[PDB]
């Protein structure tokens, strides 16, 4: 079974008004398979609306591409994004972690997204008692795109709960 097809696709911002369907193509395909690639353009004079969209034959191959940013396209580095489930962050909130989940439990396993920065775990104002819910900060939007369009996420044994923040 494929995946679904939104989670296959990449949004390209930032596109030379040069870049066509061919040279946006002949880009992408260094790192998958592409299903479907477009150049948006003007519907009466055909310039370029500076952004399209690439579809990969997989999740692992958005991956890649992702992976091999920044991509300079036709002379212009452009800005690679996956679909919306944009709002684009570098920050989660993590609920349900109860009391006994400590940093080490966060970053061993929120590493493999992506590079942390900065890992918050919160605790109560007044008696410094851990509230159940923690804040990772990444380097880069892409960990946190990831992140939150996994069903599930399990952490120190908890089924936590995974949003953007901020
Ligand atoms: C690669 C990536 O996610 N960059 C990004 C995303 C959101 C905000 C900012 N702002 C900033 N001053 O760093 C940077």
């Amino acid at each position: 079974p494929k995946e679904p097809e939104q989670l296959r696709k990449l949004f390209i911002g930032g596109l030379s008004f040069e870049t066509t369907d061919e040279s946006l193509r002949s880009h992408f395909e260094q790192w998958g398979t592409l299903t479907d690639c477009v150049v948006m353009r003007d519907p009466n004079t055909k310039r370029s609306r500076g952004f399209g969209f690439v579809t990969y034959a997989t999740v692992e191959e958005v991956d890649a591409a992702m992976n091999a940013r920044p991509h300079k396209v036709d002379g212009r580095v452009v800005e690679p994004k996956r679909a919306v489930s944009h709002l684009t962050v570098k920050k989660i909130f993590v609920g349900g972690i109860k009391e006994d989940t400590e940093e080490h439990h966060l970053r061993d396993y929120f590493e493999q997204y992506g590079k942390i920065e900065v890992i918050e775990i919160m605790t109560d104002r007044g008696s410094g008692k851990k509230r159940g819910f923690a804040f990772v900060t990444f380097d880069d939007h892409d960990s946190v795109d990831k992140i939150v369009i996994q069903k599930y996420h399990t952490v120190n044994g908890h089924n936590c709960e995974v949003r953007k923040a901020l």
